[PDB]
């Protein structure tokens, strides 16, 4: 005889719901924290409703398995604890238990209640010399008859693939095997099983021929991480590409659902592009809306008056749940659209030449700038001319009003720089430029003032064809004027530039580098890294609702019908090209030090900070980016150091060995034989690409994503597209650029609808949910029972708040203006805590948006 005491903490799905959860349009960061033990519906998994049934740890029975003792069914909810939190429910239940029948570690769960529940932990308060046992379990519970196998959950304490307690050893082998699959059928909302396919989802060519697009991955023109695999038949008209559907699947538990209804910011993209997007397409249809903005004045009436919209689709888009704050209106007539932070201060400073150049140091793509070794800039491409030849910027149009010095001098001492977007394009621009759109492949320098200021110097603004095609190089470069048309025409040249930046940055920077890259690893990490494995654990929190997002994407916004390809540059071209984009694609160059080194922003000295000297040292994202990528390194280092004893004891691990072999074979597969992958062989070679994978799905993808809106939200600043090419001689366009530069501008950038569209998409991503789990210490609850990990976590906590504090004190520092500049714009990307709408700061535990 004996019974040991348990709570079942557990959430009932309307609490967590989007459908039903459409009643917390206000504040619900407690309210009470209603156990459901208050107007007792929890009496509903008091019959026969729910039974647990432990299993020993210590204890196996005849052949290897562990021992279950007894299946125990729950009872009485306890009303109140002191540890209970908001939408949680928790529950009594004894377990007869018997020393003989050792010590537990994992446990069977069987729901018979046909409405599942969100099974948060189990606590077990013991017998023999043991505190309490707490298991971490955050899993949806569906009905038991659907399952084959009995949902089974394990203890706190994390142990090695040796999968450790003999008894259990089993019980970790068939949970992973169940987590793959098989690799067969279509793929139901219930289930849990990880396996890949290549992206041919995308496209439809049973509504046309028009309709289908390339399949991306599985083939050496284009070259594409894998997704996660979902099973639903053939196209009609195409076997290799997958039918479309209104709902995909993807492992359940990685589609998080929220305690308040403005948090469910992926019902906000599905709802847009859905009964915002068909609605509004029917205003411009018509005329109770003007197609073109006709000044500068009108772009900026949006966040002020706003769009005074018909009632015809103001009020059909007014109920739909997270559209709540977002879609402004006075009520009636008005669909207004909050005011970025890049013309609060001043709404005129974006046209500066500095707030051009400064973008890209501290911009929504800071990234890609890179220092010229040797003028003039050359073309990656092959024997078509200009790809044998280079850019027709000549040595004679450098060097201005600031200093005068030589263009070697400018090179030698690393004051040149580059801004290049010409080989990308240019396979595709005689495609594009015979379609609506009007596009050039642009190359841009830029020089390094005496007073850390970049400043422009030439745009070389490229078209294909010269006169057929091998020569393409069909140039003519631009340089910086203030008044009269050459400013107009300046102005113009910008805009070419920027229109291209924010589509590289569209698919490449932020769709490719982080969203598409990132999936493989949940998927390859999910099928063999145990629960119970270190790396599982030190992993599992910056996979946080991704595949859930890269699941909308797949079905909203990088699709054929999709809001990407009407609202970008590259059009219907666009992922294909951000495969093209992928051939050049290297892991390792991923980390952040290795990132400025190869672009030359950077060279290594170790009498430095962090053992690299910077060019340019006034660089925000640079600057800032390096201490936390420091914080990341500093953190796998002491935790990988702190499970495996030396470079043997990780090579004889077999989880994770099979898990590296399958992520290069197969999660990248079309890169499997590429030379610089890490051969898991070496302790620091697992910290390398831990360290990796952690930057790219907090830091890096925030720097990327939340200065979207900020910057973004004013369609003048980061235009999406062109449609016009530049006027020339005494053309009705030339002399309008004279008349009325305003509209000459709106002419050759994004329409009235497209801006719409894109300011409605860019500020759902640009916000924070209120649950945002972030970079700062932040965890959901006590993953392990480790306390050495858990101080060591502790320790990294404490350093993002030195950072934080680090951080502001730079942002305050008058002489590094490349933090605010004109603009006033406090480059506060890069601060780890954040509170929950618009801000300009932040970063997340992983890609949530
Ligand atoms: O989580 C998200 C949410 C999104 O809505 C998008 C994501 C990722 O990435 C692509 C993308 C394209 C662009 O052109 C962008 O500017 C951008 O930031 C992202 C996609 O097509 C739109
Ligand atoms: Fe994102």
């Amino acid at each position: 005889g004996h019974k040991i005491k348990g709570t079942v903490v557990l959430m009932r799905k309307n609490v967590l719901d989007v459908n039903s959860v459409t009643s917390v349009g206000g504040i619900i960061g407690q309210g009470l924290d209603l156990v459901g033990s208050t107007l007792d519906t929890l009496t509903a998994f008091l019959g026969r409703s729910v039974s647990l049934q432990l299993i020993s740890a210590t204890k196996a029975d005849a052949n290897g398995k562990g021992k279950l003792g007894k299946a125990t069914f729950l009872e009485g909810i306890i009303t109140s604890l002191p540890t209970l939190g908001a939408g949680q429910s928790a529950f009594k239940i004894n377990f007869e238990w018997d020393d003989g029948s050792g010590i537990p570690g994992a446990f069977y769960i069987k729901n018979f209640m046909q409405t599942e529940f969100f099974l948060v932990s189990l606590t077990l308060e013991d017998i023999p010399n043991h505190g309490s046992i707490h298991f971490v379990c955050n899993s949806w519970i569906y009905n038991a008859k659907l399952f084959k196998s009995d949902r089974i959950f394990f203890a706190n304490q994390t142990y090695l693939p040796s999968e450790t307690p003999a008894p259990l050893v089993k019980y970790r082998e068939e949970e992973l095997h169940n987590l793959r699959g098989d690799g067969t059928g279509e793929r139901k909302e219930w289930e849990r099983i990880y396996d890949y396919d290549v992206y041919n989802d995308l496209g439809d060519p049973d509504k046309g021929e028009n309709h289908a697009r390339p399949v991306l991955g599985g083939n050496d023109t284009f070259p594409y991480p894998r997704r996660g695999r979902t099973g639903r038949k053939p196209t009609r008209k195409d076997p290799n590409s997958e039918s479309r559907s209104n709902d995909v699947y993807l492992p359940r538990d990685e589609a998080f659902g929220h305690l308040k209804s403005s948090d469910f910011l992926t019902y906000g993209l599905k709802s847009v592009s859905q009964n915002v997007l068909p609605l509004l397409q029917s205003a411009f249809d018509l005329n109770f809306t003007p197609r073109e903005f006709d000044s500068f004045d009108e772009v900026h009436g949006l966040y002020s008056g706003g769009i005074k919209l018909p009632t015809d689709i103001i009020s059909k888009i007014s109920p739909l749940p997270v559209l709540k704050e977002i879609f402004r209106t006075d009520g009636e007539q008005a669909l207004k659209f909050p005011p970025p932070k890049v013309i609060q201060v001043s709404k005129s400073a974006w046209m500066t030449d500095e707030e051009f150049a400064r973008e890209m140091l501290a911009g929504v793509n800071p990234n890609l700038i890179r220092c010229l070794k040797d003028f003039p800039p050359r073309s990656k491409l092959d024997s078509q001319v200009y790809g044998d030849h280079t850019s027709q910027i000549t040595k004679e149009h450098l060097e201005p009003n600031l200093e005068g010095l030589t263009v070697d001098e400018a090179i030698q001492n690393k004051r040149l720089f580059l801004l290049d977007h010409h080989d990308p394009i240019m396979p595709y621009l005689r495609r594009i430029n015979a379609t609506s759109t009007k596009a050039y492949a642009t190359r841009t320098i830029l020089f390094l003032k005496n007073d850390g200021t970049l400043r422009p110097l030439a745009i070389e603004l490229s078209l294909p064809h010269p006169q057929g095609d091998q020569s393409g190089a069909f140039s003519q470069v631009f340089l910086p004027a203030d008044e009269g048309v050459e400013s107009s025409i300046w102005l113009l040249a910008k805009a070419y530039v920027v229109v291209n930046d924010s589509c590289y940055h569209q698919l490449v920077s932020h769709w490719l580098n982080t969203h598409a890259v990132v999936e493989p690893f949940i998927i390859a990490t999910n099928r063999h890294l145990s629960v119970v494995h270190p790396i599982y654990k030190l992993l599992h929190p910056h996979y946080r609702d991704t595949m859930n997002i890269n699941g909308l994407a797949r079905l909203s916004l990088v699709n054929d019908g999709g809001v990407i390809e009407q609202t970008f540059l590259w059009g219907r071209y666009s992922v294909e090209m951000s495969a093209v984009v992928y051939k050049d694609w290297v892991f390792t160059d991923q980390a952040l030090p290795a990132d400025l080194i190869k672009r030359g922003m950077a060279i290594e000295d170790p009498s430095c900070p962090h053992g690299i000297r910077l060019v340019i040292e006034d660089y925000p994202y640079t600057v800032d980016g390096l201490e936390i990528w420091d914080a990341i390194k500093t953190w796998v280092h002491e935790y990988v150091f702190l499970y495996y004893k030396s470079d043997d004891t990780l090579r004889e691990d077999p989880e994770l060995q099979a898990c590296w072999k399958e992520l290069v074979e197969v999660g990248h597969g079309d890169k499997k034989n590429e030379p610089w992958w890490p051969k898991m062989q070496t302790r620091e070679e697992l910290v390398e690409a831990c360290a990796i994978i952690i930057w790219t799905a907090s830091a890096l993808h925030a720097a990327v994503n939340f200065g979207q809106y900020p910057y973004g939200g004013l369609i003048l600043n980061r235009p999406t597209l062109s449609r016009r090419f530049m006027p020339e001689k005494g053309s009705a366009e030339y002399e309008e650029l004279r008349k009325n530069p305003q509209k000459a501008y709106l002419k050759t950038i994004t329409p009235k609808f497209q801006t719409l569209i894109d300011l409605s998409v860019i500020e759902i991503l640009s916000r924070h949910a209120s649950d945002e789990v972030y970079l700062g210490e932040r965890d959901n609850p006590n993953w392990t029972s480790d306390t050495r990990a858990l101080e060591a976590f502790k320790r990294f906590g404490n350093k993002l708040a030195q950072i934080e504090n680090k951080l502001s004190e730079r942002n305050n520092d008058e002489k590094l203006r490349n933090r605010c500049g004109p603009v006033q714009m406090p480059y506060t990307l890069l601060l780890p805590s954040s509170k929950e709408g618009l801000t300009f700061r932040g970063i997340p535990n992983s890609i949530s948006i």
